[PDB]
């Protein structure tokens, strides 16, 4: 009877249902039997009957329920799970909160309908994981998410049964963890995820006083405040940055305190206890500046305490070990230079040392191999401490991360040679040498003035002009090729010289002799002159169009980027510290702005800033 | 004219001159310890020779006395290719701008 | 009286003044010193000027 029972729930007909509980009773046949189920899903009568509905009023629901009661399984078959992939784990609750009848809720609450049920199917993930909606796989979140605040304010408070805010998921998100996940930058969105979660703040933390719901974390070990930070929500993260709380009772948990006005000028104390940490615990500032494929770093960087925070920090130590790094960095280089060129070739290496000189000469090698270990030492602690960072945080950005890891690797490798193979040992010392000198802009980044120009070469250097040279070097193999094929000798030797003689061509300078020996001479002067002309003519120069429209994207976004680079080269020079110099380094100050409930000082860290108004009469 | 050509000087050229004297200086401490005589005046007479290759005429005869050729002329190589066409006229993007 | 003035009650600047406070006393601490010197606020040091700079006519 499954196909005539489908039908008459779907067409919301009432009379056609009678009869069946004498034909359930005689036949001892439940409602939840594998005949009745749809063998596609698993799908029930009350998933369906929910499904398609007149305005809310399909009217079919009680009877059903009444006939399931009667037969003693309306536990199992309210709360009955779909199968299979798609829709795994979905139940009645959450389609009756999804159309947004708050009359089948109640009714599905007080009947005993589960309100703990997590729907786990491929629909539901994440977008970029293959589900087109994420609401947290929770009732309750589904509701926040979709914004009923009725619905929501019903289910937290029921006579029947309660949802609890502080609960976790699979994934581990809560319910603010789930309404910064569907967050959206866009006008109307902001406002009602804002509203929503204030509004689940507050009755989070007036029901529970002890525990604060920001506290909880997912299993990545994020906050709300970190996922949003990480994902890239504007809209929401500078709103919970200055969250003010006017109420009394519960405004402890404010993070925007008010200092004192003086006419138009306004001292305010925020907070940042969590913003910023002395490697206790991961830091908001950190996860915004390392990750990378943030959508709007540049913006959530230009927050009201992040900037005075960073200018501080700078201020306080940043300039007095900037310096400090670039004068011992600038020696040590000037050291291995004059190593490198008071080279005795005379000699199989090792050398033997005896005279005066002798003593001033190993100082260099000893200290520039000593330099290139604490280099790769240095490399190996910050990747551990970043807790490992793949392949896009090396490569594609911070290139001199990098570039040290290959002056560690070479600076050592030529020690080997020089105790084994001291033939060959200055190919390579030569080699590191000129990388070390090359990858010295990295302490350039800082200055304001000089500040872009290392980071646009680098943008460049492996983006533009490589993606021009795959085209010159299509069309250097077919000229070269061409032209080695067309000469008459009457073979390697004569085509490396030919290579030679046509790059010293290149650069433009050299004599065009090759033609003499050659046979069909004007064919070969005709290719060279389209050679010439394309290259030189065209591309040599037509690369510089679009070099200088992006040097004007970067002359566009100058000021944007320096900030940027200064602040992740300050936050670098930081978290090289101990721990416990870090610790004593802390800003902010000790105000005890407020008293808990139960009158206990809070003594939390924060930072006061300050700024000017005139039309506030 | 004067005011612009006067800014951009000491300001923008400049800047880029700390790049090009970094490249500068060290591939030049390169080549110079790379190659073999068999020291002052060598030193001077090499780089008089760099600097003429760098305008863009002279002649590349130095790689036959020194040792291990091959990697002289891919540092050379590397040298020209940088400095010529990046940053050369790179600069001529800000430059421009300015 | 500068912070009567500031507060923008004219009772209490009318009170204080016929009781005999001085008008004339200058504010030299560093918060009232200019911007660019440490001074968060700059105002000419005195009670008038103070008012002046608040836009209080009637205070003036
Ligand atoms: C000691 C503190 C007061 C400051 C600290 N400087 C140093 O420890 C040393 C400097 C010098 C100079 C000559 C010879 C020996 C040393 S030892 C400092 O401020 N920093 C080092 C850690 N940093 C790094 O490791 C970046 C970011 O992770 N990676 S890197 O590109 O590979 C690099 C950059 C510069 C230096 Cl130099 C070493 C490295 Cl692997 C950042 C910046
Ligand atoms: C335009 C650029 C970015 C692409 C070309 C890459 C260069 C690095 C190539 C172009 C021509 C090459 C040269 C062509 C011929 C030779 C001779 C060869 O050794 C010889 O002198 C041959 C004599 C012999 O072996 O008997 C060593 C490499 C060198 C300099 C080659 C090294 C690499 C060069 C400079
Ligand atoms: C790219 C620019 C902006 C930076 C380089 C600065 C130039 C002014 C340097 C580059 C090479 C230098 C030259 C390298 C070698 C010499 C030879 C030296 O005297 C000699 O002829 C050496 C012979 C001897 O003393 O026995 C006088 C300076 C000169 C021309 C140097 C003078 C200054 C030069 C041209």
């Amino acid at each position: 009877n499954r196909p005539i029972l489908f039908d008459i729930v779907s067409r919301g007909s009432t009379a056609d249902l009678d009869g069946l509980l004498p034909f359930l009773l005689t036949h001892k046949k439940r409602l939840t039997d594998e005949e009745f189920r749809e063998p596609s899903t698993g799908k029930t009568c009350l998933p369906k009957a929910l499904l398609n509905l007149s305005n809310g009023r399909n009217d079919t629901i009680p009877v059903l329920l009444d006939i399931a009661e009667r037969t003693g399984n309306m536990r199992e078959f309210i709360n009955s799970p779909f199968r299979d992939i798609y829709y795994r784990g979905q139940t009645a609750l959450h389609i009756a909160i999804e159309r947004r009848c708050k009359h089948y809720v109640e009714l599905l609450v007080a009947q005993g309908a589960d309100v703990h049920a997590q729907a786990r199917g491929r629909f539901f993930q994440p977008k970029d994981e293959g589900g087109y909606f994420y609401f947290g796989e929770l009732p309750l979140s589904l509701a926040a998410c979709t914004n009923q605040p009725h619905i929501v304010n019903y289910l937290t408070e029921n006579p029947h049964k309660k949802a609890d805010m502080r609960r976790q998921d699979s994934r581990g998100n809560t319910v603010l963890h789930a309404l910064v996940a569907i967050a959206d930058n866009t006008r109307e969105n902001t406002k009602f995820v804002t509203k929503m979660y204030d509004l689940l703040l507050l009755k989070c933390a007036r029901l529970f006083p002890d525990s604060n719901l920001e506290a909880v974390l997912n299993n990545d070990g994020l906050s709300p405040l970190m996922m949003a930070a990480k994902t890239g929500k504007i809209g929401i993260f500078q709103h919970i940055i200055r969250r003010e709380v006017t109420d009394e009772d519960t405004r402890h948990l404010s993070r925007k305190f008010k200092d004192w006005a003086y006419g138009p000028v306004y001292s305010s104390l925020y907070d940042l206890s969590s913003l910023d940490t002395c490697g206790e615990e991961a830091s908001v500032l950190e996860i915004l500046v390392y990750n990378s494929k943030i959508e709007n770093r540049h913006e959530m960087l230009a927050v009201e305490p992040i900037n005075e925070l960073l200018r501080d920090k700078w201020r306080k130590f940043g300039a007095v070990s900037f310096y400090i790094n670039v004068v011992s960095y600038l020696c040590a280089m000037v050291i291995f230079t004059l190593t490198a060129y008071y080279q005795p070739l005379e000699g199989t290496p090792p050398y033997p040392y005896r005279t005066t000189v002798d003593y001033l000469r190993l100082a260099g090698e000893v200290i520039t191999l000593f330099t290139g270990v604490l280099f790769f030492f240095t490399n190996i602690k910050d990747l551990f401490m970043k807790k490992c960072p793949g392949v896009n945080s090396l490569f594609i950005d911070g290139s001199f991360q990098l570039l040290y890891f290959i002056y560690s690797v070479l600076v050592i490798v030529s020690a080997a040679l020089y105790l084994a193979g001291i033939e060959a040992y200055l190919a390579v010392m030569v080699f590191a040498l000129v990388l070390g000198w090359m990858n010295a802009l990295y302490f350039t980044r800082g200055l304001k003035l000089t500040g872009t120009y290392s980071i646009m070469i680098q943008k460049i250097l492996f983006k533009d002009l490589f993606r021009f040279l795959l085209v010159y070097l299509l069309f250097m193999i077919g000229y070269a090729s061409a032209l080695v094929s067309l000469l008459n000798p009457c073979d390697s030797e004569t085509f490396s010289t030919f290579l030679l003689d046509l790059f010293k061509l290149t650069i433009g300078m050299g004599d065009l002799e090759m033609l003499s020996s050659t046979k069909y001479p004007v064919v070969f002067i005709i290719l060279l002159v389209t050679y010439i002309i394309l290259t030189f003519v065209l591309l040599l120069n037509m690369l510089i169009a679009l070099m200088g429209e992006t040097v004007g994207q970067v002359s566009k976004e100058s000021k944007h980027i320096w900030k940027l680079q200064w602040a992740t080269t300050i936050l670098d020079i930081e978290r090289s510290f101990p721990v416990f110099l870090r610790k004593a380094f802390r800003s902010g100050e000790m105000v005890t702005v407020g008293k808990s409930s139960d009158g206990t000082p809070d003594r939390r860290w924060c930072f006061r800033v300050d700024e000017v108004n005139w039309s506030h009469w």
